[PDB]
């Protein structure tokens, strides 16, 4: 699986 | 600061 953690303001496991 | 992480096998601010 793809595991995608982000922050930008804005806070994103398939 | 921003930043984004991802993890798949790899594992990546401002």
């Amino acid at each position: 699986a793809f595991y995608l953690l982000y922050y930008t303001a804005k806070n994103x496991s398939a």
